[PDB]
Formats: C-alpha cells, structure tokens, sequence
C-alpha cells in the first residue's frame, strides 16, 4: 500500500475509520553547511516511541470539529505551546493515503513558517506533554547530498521510517523543487 484517495473520498468513510494528520513543517533557511553547502530548508521530522522518523501530529477524535482543528490540537500536544503560534490550513493539506489492515486514513500537510517560528518550535519541544514518551526528539531532514554522493539525503532516507512518511516526505521535497 497505501493507497492514494482524494479528500472527499477520504471524508466520506464510515464512522468506523479513524482519521490521522501529519505535518510536514518547513521553514527557508539562508544558511550554507561549511560554508559552502546550500541548506536551502529547515523541515522537521520527529523520532517515534518505536524507534521510526516521522511527522508530527496524531489521530482525530470525536471532538474535532474538522481534519484541520484535530491537526492543530495534536501538533499543539507533541510540540508544546510555540506551535500554538500558527495554524496548519486545508490550504495546506497535500495528501490522503488508506493502507491494508486497519481502518485508519492518514491525511498529510506541509506549513511553510519562518525560521524564527520554527526554531521556535525546536526549542520548546522537549517540554511538551508527549517529550520522552511518545515522542523521542526533533531532527532536521538534511536535504544536500554531500561528496561521496551517499552522505546527507540518501543516507537519512535509509533511516527507518513510519507508514508512508519517506514517500510523504519525497513528494513534497518534490513539489518544493529540491529533487531537480
């Protein structure tokens, strides 16, 4: 799997499917790795309770009033309180997937912020609620490819990831023109 299903599609499953959203958060950055090596972006992943890279976020429950409120409550949890200093949008929302086994639909987004709000976001991370328990730590995803032509991106896509996140994560490093 997955596979891929638009949005109405999506919200059009039975009360029996549970709803998941991830975030994918990005942010420029001007800044040049030795000097010379374009970082070009700051995108977070986040290491998982089982020992996966992920996005940030989490299921929907019976109370979120849309896809969108359900994202932002859960970033809200696993991040802390500088992720209350904006809002992922449907504007935002790139992808929906439904893998075999069980009835779960995960929804994906990516949020451009600023490089402030998103060291924002690293450094009060580590005092949110899931720190140390669902969740084990922020890195940033490097996206040159260094010399040797296997060191940085290639390398950290060989790291074990959650569902779909590596697909997730190439498509939008895809669509921000990073892979050509």
């Amino acid at each position: 799997g997955a596979r891929r299903l638009e949005l109405g599609e999506a919200l059009a499953l039975g009360s029996g499917w549970r709803h998941v959203c991830h975030a994918l958060l990005y942010a420029p950055d001007p800044g040049m790795l030795f000097g010379r090596i374009p970082l070009r972006y700051a995108i977070l992943m986040q290491m998982r309770f089982d020992g996966r890279l992920g996005f940030p976020g989490g299921f929907v429950d019976t109370q979120d009033r849309s896809l969108e409120d359900g994202l932002n409550r859960e970033l809200r949890e696993e991040l802390g309180e500088a992720a209350a200093a904006f809002r992922v949008e449907r504007t935002d929302y790139r992808s929906s997937h439904v893998g075999s086994g069980p009835r779960v639909v995960a929804h994906f987004y990516a949020k451009r912020l600023t490089l402030e709000e998103l060291l924002a976001v690293e450094a009060g991370a580590t005092r949110a609620k899931d720190h140390g328990l669902e969740v084990l730590g922020l890195v940033r995803v490097p996206l040159y490819t260094l010399r040797d032509g296997v060191g940085g991106l290639p390398t950290f896509l060989e790291n074990s990831f959650i569902g779909s996140a590596r697909e997730q994560l190439l498509e939008a490093l895809q669509d921000l023109g990073l892979l050509q």
